[PDB]
């Protein structure tokens, strides 16, 4: 590939809401800013954004070249702002408590599709990984967070630098896996096979919260998927198992890419997100009862992202569903790429 132009200048310290910071972000690349994030990933309804706080602001910068088969046209750099060092104080989330270091794996997910170029997925990567990671730790109803290198001190009044954690290296990268499918227990059973790892006797694992024969079709929706591993050995602080994802589409099996059709249960196509409201609920219950720390919390927590989520329209008496980052058409016939999600060229 070319090299890149090099360098924009670099923007001021950077902030939330996260439409305003991808904003910011695109104009530094030189580009409009054609998605709307609005509602993606806001605050919990009536809560205010702090100021910066907990070394998680930054600068960009960015650089471009021609967008070339195998060349990703974008490359940043980022540098923390520490002198906006207060912990950062921030809602609980629905469901995910304090979930700020994994509900990025929403957007991630958007270059998850089954015709996502391997390079540019790469290279959104690279992006989303620059952000600073957040470290949060709960106290009296509230969330305390600090990123990167500093993390809560144990009363959450102060951002600290623990000594580094110097993780093991990871191992080579698994291949994909075939498209997985449900049940969940043929799910988690394909991802220990996958992944050559073992349910801890301590471990969290995911329980099917789906009633006690629900009739499952075939794969459908773009709601099959693939997973990748990246395995490291284990050490305090450092989680050894990333996973990636992959959907599967109608190159992948024969019906993968077709909307799915579900009967509905209690008269409703809710039962979807009930049942995944039900699995954070009892994810987040676990993290407290078993006494994870933030970093086993988060390990498990962005793996358990990677489960199949739907949105479904009721279509005569049946429930037309597809998985994100795909939703139904306007119709129920068939699935769509949600619109904060699409390529730049496909807006
Ligand atoms: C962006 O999305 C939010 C929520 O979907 C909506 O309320 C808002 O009006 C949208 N803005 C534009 C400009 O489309
Ligand atoms: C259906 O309704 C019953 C009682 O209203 C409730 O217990 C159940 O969780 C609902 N959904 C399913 C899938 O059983
Ligand atoms: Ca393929």
């Amino acid at each position: 590939c070319p090299d890149f132009g090099d360098w924009k200048p670099w923007t001021d310290c950077l902030w939330y809401p996260p439409q305003h910071m991808y904003s910011k972000l695109s104009h530094a690349c030189g580009m409009h800013a054609h998605r709307n994030l609005t509602g993606v990933m806001d605050l919990p309804h009536g809560h205010k954004t702090p100021p910066p706080c907990g070394h998680c602001s930054f600068k960009f910068r960015c650089r471009r070249r021609p967008n070339t088969e195998g060349c990703y046209p974008l490359d940043g750099e980022v540098e923390v702002c520490h002198d906006h060092s207060d912990i950062c104080t921030l809602p609980k989330l629905p469901h995910l408590g304090c979930g700020y270091a994994f509900i990025n794996e929403k957007l991630k997910q958007c270059f998850t599709r089954p015709d996502t170029p391997s390079y540019v997925r790469l290279g959104y990567r690279k992006m989303f990984e620059s952000i600073p990671k957040k470290h949060c730790i709960e106290k009296d109803g509230m969330c305390k967070c600090c990123c990167g290198d500093y993390e809560p001190n144990e009363s959450g009044t102060e951002c600290i630098k623990p000594p580094a954690h110097d993780c093991p290296a990871y191992g080579p990268p698994s291949e994909w896996s075939e498209c997985l499918w449900f049940p969940l227990k043929n799910i988690v059973s394909h991802v220990y096979d996958h992944c050559h790892v073992h349910k801890e006797p301590d471990g969290y694992e995911p329980h099917s919260v789906a009633p006690a024969n629900v009739h499952i079709p075939e794969k459908c929706g773009f709601c099959s998927f693939r997973v990748k591993c990246m395995k490291r050995d284990k050490k305090d602080g450092c989680f050894p198992l990333k996973l990636g994802k992959k959907s599967c589409g109608k190159d992948d099996c024969p019906t993968c890419g077709d909307i799915c059709t579900l009967d509905k249960i209690n008269g409703s196509c809710a039962f979807p997100r009930v049942m995944k409201e039900k699995i954070w609920d009892d994810f987040t219950a676990t993290s407290k009862e078993k006494h994870m720390p933030h970093w086993k919390r988060d390990g498990y927590a962005k793996m358990l992202m990677q489960l199949p989520y739907s949105n479904c329209k009721e279509v005569g008496d049946k429930c037309k569903c597809c998985c994100h980052p795909y939703e139904p058409n306007k119709d129920g016939t068939a699935c769509v790429v949600k619109e904060y999600c699409k390529r730049v060229h496909e807006l």
